[PDB]
C-alpha cells in the first residue's frame, strides 16, 4: 500500500529499531521470504559461483542478524492461486519487454518463476549450502531449518502465514513466542498484525556492501501499543463490547479494502496526498454506528460494511468537488469529519433522552390523573410512582425536579438512596377542579448525489447504467473476500480471481454486496501450465520447448488467459516430456535439515569455483516434514496467559512502563528527511513522586534506560541544575557524593537538557515534563570472566545521558544473556572433547582439544599448529608506508590538505573549483582509517603468493596447561572486543560460526567504528565466498568487514601464555 509504511511511521514514531551491534532481543523462529532475494541476487552476465555465493551470503547474514533459537524457515514462491497469475502474467511480460526494448537496443529475470530450469538447480544448490551450514556452523545445529521451496504451490507470505497459524493452533504452543519474518513488503507488518503474537518483529532494509547495509527490527509489540492508544479514544463510545484485537482486526480488514496484491486499487484515494489520516478517521467514525464488528475472523459483514463504505463514499464524492487534493485540503477534511461524529452523536444523546422523557410522562399521566382525581381533606392515602434506573435518574435531577415541580408533585427518596419515586405534593393544599386542569395542561406540556458526479462516473466505466456492473462490483466485493480469508484462515480458492483489470468506483461498491460469497478449493496448476499462463513468447525458451494469448504489444492491459482452452492446447504435447519435465511438472514437499554428530557422509557439490564437497565432517540429513493436523482449530487472537506490556519478554519494547498521556498532534514529526504534516500519537511523559536517597538506592546499581526500549544500564551520577549525585566504589558498597557542579558541567547540564526534551519531541514525539535531573548511565554489552572462573556483567565505556522521568527502575522479566553466573570447575567449563582455542606461545591462536585434567586446575590438550611458516609481512610493511609516506602535523591535518590549501591560494579562486575537489570523499568515524589502495592491492598480491608457498600442520599432546592458556571465544565477545588493532596487522577467525572457516587468517585493511562497536575491515588469505573486493579495491572475493569478536589479534598478541 503506496505510503504504509512511511504514514505509519511518522504517525507512531517509535516503532523500528535500527539494528547497530548492540544487543538485539532473542528469537524463537525466523522465517525468510526468499523471492526477494533471488532477484536482488541475479542483478547488480556474472556466473553461477557468483549468484550462489551472494545468496548464501544473505541468508546467511539474516541468519546471524537474528540467530532464532527454534525454527528457522525459509520459503520460496511456488506455484500461486489464479487470484494472482493475471499479475504474475503482467510483471513477466514487463520484464521481457522492457530487457528488449532498452538494454537489448537502447539473464532472464523471468527464469525465477516455478518449473524453470534454473529453479530446479536452485533447489539443489540451496539444500547443498543448507548442508555446508548444518555440518560447519555450529549456530546452524540447534535450530530446525525447514525448506519450502518452488516445489511446493503457494506465495512464501503465505506459505509462512500457514506454517504460524498452524503452530500457534497446536495445545502446547509457547504463548510467548518470539517471532520474526524477513523481508521487503510492507504488507508484513499487516500480516504480522494479523497473528496476534505481541512478540514479533520484520526484518527490513533501508527505505530513504551487505555488512555495511542498514537493517531494522520493525516491532509489532509496540505498533500495537500505539494502536491501541489510536482507538481507545472510544470504548466508551461503541455499541458493542469494545476489544483492542478486534478493533485491529477491524483495522486490517480496512487496510487490505484499501490495498492488496490481488485486487486492484479502488480509483482516487489519494495516498501520495495525505488521505491517510482520513481514510483511518472515516473508520473511527463508522466503528461507532454499527451493531459489532465488520470482521468476524476473516469473516467479512457486508451489513456492517457498507456503514464503513458510506464514509468511504461520501469522501470520493466530496474529493471530485474539489480541484487539486493536497495535505492542506486533507487536514481540513479531517476536522470536519471528527466535528460531524461529534455533532452526530450529541444527537444521538438528545433522541435517546427525549426517548425516555416520553416513556415517562407517558406512564406518569395514567397514574398522576387518576391521583389528582382525590380532592384532599385532613399522605399514604395515595400511591407512590417508583422510578427505578437511579443511575438515570441521578443524571437528570434538574429536569427531574422541574417536572416535579410542574406537574404539583415530589421527587422523594430513601435516606440510604436506594429508591427514588414520585409522590402528590400533599403538604401544599373549593372547585379544586383547576388543580385537575392545572395537572392536566402541566401534563399536556411535556407531550411536547451529484449528477455531474454520476455522469464522471458512468464516463470512466464506458472508458474502461446496466447491472454488469453488477457483476464487476461483485466481483471485486468477493475479491475482498478472498483476500480476508487468504490471509486470516488460508487460501479459500485456487481459480477464484478479480475479471477486470480496474476497480469500481468507491461510490458504487455497494451494489456488490447484495451476494452470498462462498468459494470453491479447487486445486493448483502444474508447474508447466502456470508456465505457459505466465511468460511470454519473448522468453519462450524457459519452457520445455516442445509449446495469441501471448502479445508482443500490452496498468498493463494483458488479456486474461482462458484456463479450459489451454490445459486441452497443451494436452496433445503433455506425453512427449522426459523423465526429468515429468519431474519439474509436479509437487514436492517441505523438507527439513536437522544435525546429526553420528552421521558422516560425502556431500557433492554442484557448484563450481570457490566450492567443493562436504567430506568426512558432513552432518546433515533432509526429510520430508509434516505438521500433524487433526481435529484442531485456528486459535484467533492472543494465546491463554500471553504476557503483554509491561510484562513482555525482555528487548521487546512497550510504553506501558511508564505513566504518561497520548493525544494526537499535528508535532512536526521528524522520523526520517522532512518534518510531517500530519498528526502523531504525542506522548507526555509524567515525572515521578528524596532526589537524594534516590541516588543512594540506585548509585553504581542496576538500571534501564532508553525508556523505549528498556536496557540494563549501571547509574554514575545524578547532575541537578546545582547538584552532583556521584558513586565511588568504596570496594564492597559504592557511595554518593553530593557536590555543586562545576563550570562544565553546569554549562554541558543546561545544553544537554535543552537538546533533549526537543530531540524526544522532533524525534520521537515525546513530549516531556520538562528535566528535573538527569542520570548519567552506561550500558550493560555483555558478561566477562574474572580471575576466580566466575562472570559479571561487562559494559560499555561510553556515556549516555537521560532525563530521570524515563528511567525505569526495574523490570519483570530480565534478559538471560545478561545472568551473571558463579564460578565452575574445569570438567564442566572446558567439558573432556571440547574444543576450544588455545593461547600461548606455541600456537596463539590454535585449536585444542580438551583430552583430560591433570589437576582441578590444569588440563592436558591436543594442540593444533595449523602453519610451520611465518606469518607473512606486507600489512605491517606497508602500514609503515603509508604512515610515512603521509605525515601529520598539529595545527600550532595532512600533507594532502596542505596541498589543498596551497592549490586553492595560488588557484584565489572559486567556488565550484572547491566542490570538483570534494569528489573523492575520505567521510568516515574519528578513530577509523586505512590502507592506500596501492598498499591494499600490493597486501593482495603478495598474499597471493604466500598462500602458495609449501606449508604444513602439526599436532601436539600438551600437558598441566593452565585455565587461561585456553579460552572459550564463544563466551569471550568482550575480551576480543578489548583488543587493539592496528593497519597490518595479522588476523584469525576464531568463531565456531559465522561467514568465515574457523582458524582463517588475515591481514587487517582498515577499521571502521560506529561510535562503540569497531568493525574491521580484514583482507583474508584464502578467498571467502562471503567475501568481496572492498569495491574494485581488490581483485578477488579476499575482503570483509568484520566484529572485533570474532577476532584474534596475531601480531599484537594480547592474551598469550
Amino acid at each position: 500500500i503506496p505510503k504504509f509504511f512511511h504514514f505509519i511511521s511518522e504517525r507512531w514514531p517509535q516503532i523500528s529499531q535500527l539494528i547497530d551491534g548492540s544487543q538485539i532481543p532473542e528469537f524463537d523462529n525466523l522465517y525468510l521470504d526468499m523471492n526477494s532475494i533471488l532477484h536482488n541476487c541475479t542483478h547488480g552476465r556474472l556466473s553461477e559461483e557468483e549468484v550462489y555465493s551472494k545468496i548464501f551470503s544473505y541468508i546467511d547474514h539474516l541468519f546471524h542478524t537474528i540467530k532464532p533459537k527454534q525454527t528457522f524457515y525459509m520459503a520460496i514462491d511456488g506455484v500461486a492461486p489464479r487470484a494472482k497469475m493475471n499479475q504474475q502474467r503482467a510483471r513477466r511480460f514487463r520484464t521481457a519487454m522492457d530487457a528488449e526494448k532498452a538494454l537489448q537496443k537502447a539473464f532472464d529475470s523471468n527464469a525465477i518463476t516455478p518449473g524453470t530450469e534454473f529453479m530446479a538447480k536452485l533447489t539443489e544448490n540451496l539444500k547443498y549450502f543448507i548442508h555446508d551450514k548444518i555440518t560447519n556452523d555450529t549456530r546452524w545445529q540447534n535450530v530446525k531449518v525447514i525448506f519450502s521451496g518452488h516445489e511446493v504451490p503457494g506465495e512464501g507470505q503465505h506459505k509462512i502465514m500457514d506454517y504460524i497459524r498452524a503452530i500457534r493452533a497446536q495445545e502446547d504452543y509457547n504463548p510467548n513466542t518470539r517471532h520474526c519474518i524477513y523481508g521487503l513488503d510492507a504488507d508484513l507488518i499487516i500480516l504480522g498484525l494479523s497473528t496476534h503474537d505481541h512478540h514479533f518483529c520484520l526484518l527490513r532494509e533501508e527505505v530513504t556492501t551487505l555488512e555495511t547495509q542498514n537493517f531494522f527490527l520493525l516491532h509489532l509489540s509496540i505498533l500495537r501499543e500505539y494502536l491501541a492508544l489510536e482507538f481507545e479514544e472510544i470504548t466508551d463510545s461503541v455499541q458493542f463490547e469494545y476489544d483492542f484485537e478486534r478493533v485491529l482486526d477491524d483495522f486490517i480488514f480496512v487496510l487490505f479494502t484499501i490495498g492488496n496484491d490481488f485486487l486492484p486499487n479502488l480509483p482516487d484515494l489519494h495516498l501520495k496526498k495525505g488521505a491517510f489520516p482520513v481514510l483511518l478517521q472515516t473508520f473511527k467514525e463508522a466503528l461507532q454506528h454499527m451493531d459489532g464488528y465488520i470482521n468476524e475472523q476473516g469473516k467479512i459483514n457486508l451489513a456492517r460494511f457498507s456503514i464503513w463504505l458510506k464514509y468511504l463514499s461520501d469522501f470520493e464524492y466530496l474529493n471530485f468537488e474539489k480541484k487539486d487534493i493536497d495535505v492542506e485540503w486533507f487536514n481540513q477534511q479531517l476536522e470536519n469529519i471528527s466535528l460531524e461524529g461529534e455533532r452526530k452523536r450529541t444527537r444521538m444523546g438528545k433522541k435517546l433522552l427525549m426517548k425516555q422523557q416520553k416513556k415517562l410522562i407517558g406512564a406518569v399521566k395514567p397514574w398522576l390523573l387518576k391521583t389528582v382525581q382525590r380532592k384532599v381533606t385532613s399522605d399514604a392515602d395515595f400511591e407512590i410512582f417508583p422510578l427505578e434506573d437511579k443511575e438515570l435518574v441521578r443524571a437528570n435531577l434538574d429536569f427531574l425536579k422541574e417536572f416535579a415541580f410542574d406537574l404539583g408533585l415530589i421527587l422523594a427518596h430513601s435516606k440510604s438512596k436506594d429508591l427514588y419515586y414520585f409522590k402528590l405534593d400533599l403538604d401544599s393544599i373549593x372547585x379544586x377542579x383547576x388543580x385537575x386542569x392545572x395537572x392536566x395542561x402541566x401534563x399536556x406540556x411535556x407531550x411536547x448525489y451529484s449528477e455531474r458526479f454520476v455522469e464522471w462516473k458512468d464516463q470512466y466505466y464506458k472508458d474502461k447504467d446496466t447491472d454488469s456492473l453488477k457483476e464487476m462490483t461483485e466481483n471485486y466485493v468477493g475479491g475482498l473476500q478472498w483476500v480476508l480469508y487468504y490471509y486470516y484462515r488460508g487460501c479459500p480458492s485456487w481459480s477464484w480471481y478479480y475479471r477486470y483489470h480496474y476497480a469500481p468506483r468507491i461510490s458504487d461498491v455497494i451494489k456488490g454486496i447484495d451476494q452470498n460469497i462462498e468459494f470453491h478449493k479447487g486445486q493448483p496448476f502444474k508447474p508447466f501450465q502456470q508456465l505457459m499462463a505466465v511468460l511470454p513468447e519473448r522468453s519462450k525458451n524457459l519452457i520445455p520447448v516442445v509449446y495469441d494469448f501471448y502479445p508482443n504489444e500490452v496498468v498493463v492491459k494483458i488479456s486474461f488467459v482462458d484456463q479450459k482452452r489451454l490445459v486441452e492446447a497443451m494436452a496433445p504435447y503433455d506425453a512427449k516430456l522426459s523423465p526429468d519435465e515429468k519431474k519439474r511438472n509436479s509437487f514436492g514437499t517441505d523438507l527439513i535439515f536437522i544435525f546429526n554428530p553420528q552421521v558422516d557422509t560425502v556431500y557433492k557439490t554442484p557448484l563450481a569455483g570457490l566450492f567443493n564437497d562436504i567430506e568426512h565432517n558432513h552432518c546433515i540429513e533432509r526429510e520430508f516434514i509434516p505438521e500433524s493436523m487433526e481435529n484442531v482449530k485456528f486459535l484467533f487472537g492472543l494465546p491463554k496467559g500471553a504476557k503483554l506490556g509491561a510484562s513482555s519478554l525482555a528487548g521487546f519494547p512497550s510504553l506501558k512502563t511508564l505513566p504518561l498521556t497520548a493525544e494526537l498532534a499535528y508535532n512536526s514529526s521528524v522520523v526520517f528527511n522532512f518534518p510531517s504534516k500530519q498528526q502523531s500519537m504525542v506522548l507526555h511523559i509524567q515525572d515521578l513522586y528524596s532526589l537524594s536517597d534516590l541516588a543512594k538506592r540506585h548509585m553504581g546499581k542496576i538500571v534501564y534506560s532508553r525508556w523505549p526500549f528498556l536496557r540494563e544500564s549501571k547509574l554514575l551520577s545524578l547532575i541537578t541544575e546545582e547538584t552532583v549525585y556521584e558513586g565511588v566504589k568504596s570496594g564492597k558498597l559504592t557511595k554518593v557524593i553530593e557536590r555543586k557542579p562545576q563550570d562544565f558541567e553546569r554549562k554541558e547540564f543546561r545544553e544537554l537538557k535543552m537538546t533533549l526534551k526537543s530531540n524526544y519531541q522532533r524525534t520521537k514525539a515525546i513530549l516531556l515534563d520538562d528535566i528535573s535531573a538527569l542520570a548519567k548511565v552506561v550500558p550493560v554489552n555483555g558478561l566477562v570472566r574474572n580471575s576466580d572462573g566466575s562472570y559479571s556483567k561487562s559494559f560499555n565505556e561510553t556515556i549516555e545521558y537521560y532525563p530521570l522521568q524515563l528511567i525505569v527502575e526495574d523490570v519483570k522479566n530480565k534478559d538471560e544473556r545478561y545472568i551473571e553466573k558463579e564460578p565452575l570447575p574445569i570438567n564442566k567449563e572446558f567439558p573432556k572433547g571440547s574444543k576450544v582455542v588455545f593461547l600461548g606461545d606455541y600456537a596463539y591462536g590454535g585449536e585444542a582439544t580438551v583430552d583430560g585434567y591433570n589437576s582441578e586446575t590444569r588440563l592436558k590438550l591436543t594442540v593444533k599448529k595449523g602453519s610451520l611458516r611465518a606469518e607473512p609481512n606486507i600489512g605491517k610493511v606497508r602500514a609503515k608506508l603509508d604512515s610515512q609516506a603521509l605525515r601529520f602535523y598539529p595545527t600550532q591535518x595532512x600533507x594532502x590538505x596542505x596541498x589543498x590549501x596551497x592549490x586553492x591560494x595560488x588557484x584565489k579562486t572559486v567556488a565550484d573549483w572547491l566542490s570538483e575537489a570534494r569528489k573523492p570523499f575520505v567521510v568516515v568515524s574519528l578513530e577509523s582509517d586505512s590502507l592506500t589502495k596501492a598498499s591494499m592491492a600490493a597486501v593482495e598480491s603478495e598474499i597471493i603468493k604466500y598462500v602458495s608457498l609449501p606449508d604444513s600442520s602439526e599436532q601436539k599432546k600438551l600437558a598441566k596447561v593452565p585455565r587461561e592458556a585456553i579460552l572459550n571465544a564463544e563466551s569471550s565477545y568482550v575480551l576480543l572486543r578489548s583488543q587493539r588493532f592496528h593497519l597490518g596487522d595479522r588476523v584469525m577467525y576464531i568463531q565456531d560460526s559465522g561467514k568465515v572457516p574457523l582458524h582463517s587468517k588475515g591481514t587487517v585493511v582498515g577499521y571502521t567504528s560506529i561510535g562503540k562497536n569497531v568493525s574491521i575491515q580484514v583482507l583474508f588469505d584464502n578467498e571467502i565466498i562471503a567475501g568481496n573486493n572492498f569495491g574494485g579495491r581488490l581483485q578477488t572475493r579476499r575482503g570483509l568487514g568484520l566484529d572485533s569478536s570474532f577476532l584474534l589479534n596475531l601480531s599484537d598478541r594480547q592474551l598469550v601464555y
